[PDB]
């Protein structure tokens, strides 16, 4: 792989920062918690920093190109990603060519941890955890990524993003919340090199 995983200690500001971002972005979802489960907070088991020389080279190369195409600003954002492919991603990086066989074009990120949690076991939560088939499992360890995402010039729309590529002049697409539209933001990129899987978070949802 070339990937090293570095464990962050709970007493480190960096761990605490990531956990705070995860905990403070939990929101109530319009499915009544069906996809991701019913919870008010997570139990964070472990937070690991993902290091891979080649993946970083690719991410930094693309970031420079995007910066050049966007008035010298790459417009990086930290965003959550949840999907059943976390293990592949930390070793091989993001690969947009897998967007079809996954269930979708595009790689999707959320600014709310709880939105990404809805997707960890699949679209709509799939059938939940492998062991108990429970989308609201309080026992099984879940994983999500908190990633660096190069957004460049973002195309904003108040509708669900279903495009094949970013529009001309843009590097990402954001589906924006509105009245009678989306409830939470979703961020899409169309090239794997525009995201780096920086933090791997292992966690449980907690029963209220
Ligand atoms: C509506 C919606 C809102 C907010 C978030 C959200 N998140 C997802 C996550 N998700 C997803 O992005 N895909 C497409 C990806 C294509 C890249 C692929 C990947 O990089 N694989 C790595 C790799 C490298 C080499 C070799 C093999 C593999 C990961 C999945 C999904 O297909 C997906 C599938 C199930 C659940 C969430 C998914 C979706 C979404 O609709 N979101
Ligand atoms: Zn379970």
């Amino acid at each position: 792989s070339g990937t090293i995983l570095l464990d962050l200690a709970p007493e480190d500001k960096e761990y605490q920062s990531v956990e705070e971002e995860m905990q403070s972005t939990i929101r109530e979802h319009r499915d009544g918690g069906n996809a991701g489960g019913i919870f008010n907070r997570y139990n964070v088991i472990r937070i690991q920093k993902v290091v891979n020389k080649k993946l970083r080279e690719r991410f930094c190369h693309r970031q420079k190109e995007v910066s050049e195409e966007n008035h010298n600003h790459h417009n990086e954002r930290m965003l959550f990603h949840g999907s059943p492919f976390i293990n592949a991603i930390i070793h091989k990086g993001f690969d947009e060519r897998h967007a079809y066989i996954g269930g979708m074009a595009g790689i999707y990120f959320a600014e709310n941890s709880s939105k990404s949690n809805q997707y960890v076991y699949g679209i709509g939560g799939g059938t939940g955890c492998p062991t108990h088939k429970d989308r609201s499992c309080y026992i099984c360890h879940r994983q999500m990524l908190f990633c660096r995402v190069t957004l460049g010039k973002s195309f904003l729309q108040f509708s669900t993003i279903k495009m094949a590529h970013a529009p001309p002049g843009h590097h990402s697409v954001i589906g924006r919340p509105s009245v009678n539209g989306l409830a939470y933001a979703e961020y899409v990129i169309y090239r794997g090199e525009q995201a780096y899987p920086e933090y791997l978070i292992t966690y449980q949802i907690m029963k209220p």
